[PDB]
């Protein structure tokens, strides 16, 4: 029943955090092209709230295009080109689980709405530039994300694809959680181990081991 409000509200208080902020917006203000737009930063959070969480899947900068990041780590809005990470995902969702078909588009805020959480370790970006905003504080940010859903939650199920991911989460109590680790979706390394992981269909053995309802990894559009 717990909040992010509740949880890492304090944030809002703390100097490395109020430096992010205004570093983001000087360089809004600057004619820098900042992904996501201001408004969408915190929709993870916005659509998975924290006693919600089932599910935490990390990624680590959004995307870096044009029309690209809204938020969420891995999604692009509905009418957007699939990017390489997703199409990656997809074809090992439809290996892994029965029924699955791959949708037209890269839509994920229905994964959120079951549980998700579709966090970003970093979470803006400028334009065409991979970890251009790395070392601006996001990282504490989302490390304090972590530490949260580590000490106040139980049996949270964390997919960690990559070796960033997988340092982020190292301090992760893998007894009171469920950690799957594969590498990441990029065609840089799914042709190495990330296809074949079936992280989805043992996702979801794992909720059914716990009494809780299963994801329905079918992405759904807006109706
Ligand atoms: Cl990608």
């Amino acid at each position: 029943s717990l909040t992010w409000h509740d949880v890492i509200g304090n944030e809002k208080q703390q100097a490395y955090f109020q430096q992010t902020l205004q570093f983001v917006e000087s360089q809004r203000q600057a004619g820098k092209v900042i992904y996501p737009p201001a408004k969408d930063v915190f929709n993870a959070f916005r659509f998975t709230e924290f006693g919600d969480v089932k599910v935490v899947i990390l990624g680590q900068d959004p995307y870096h295009g044009p029309n690209q990041a809204h938020g969420l780590c891995f999604s692009v809005l509905p009418g957007v080109k699939t990017p390489p990470s997703l199409v990656n995902i997809y074809k090992e969702l439809a290996q892994d689980i029965p029924g699955f078909q791959i949708p037209p588009h890269g839509y994920l805020q229905s994964w959120a709405q079951q549980g998700v959480l579709l966090l970003n370790t970093v979470l803006t970006v400028e334009q065409g530039m991979a970890h251009s905003h790395a070392n601006t504080g996001w990282e504490t940010f989302t490390d304090r994300v972590i530490d949260a859903l580590n000490q106040h939650r139980n049996g949270l199920i964390f997919l960690l694809w990559g070796s960033h991911a997988q340092k982020k989460g190292q301090m992760i109590d893998r007894q009171r959680h469920h950690v799957l680790m594969a590498p990441h979706p990029s065609p840089l390394s799914a042709h190495r181990g990330f296809l074949g992981c079936r992280h989805f269909s043992k996702t979801n053995q794992l909720l059914q081991a716990q009494g809780i309802a299963p994801i329905n990894w079918q992405p759904e559009l807006e109706s």
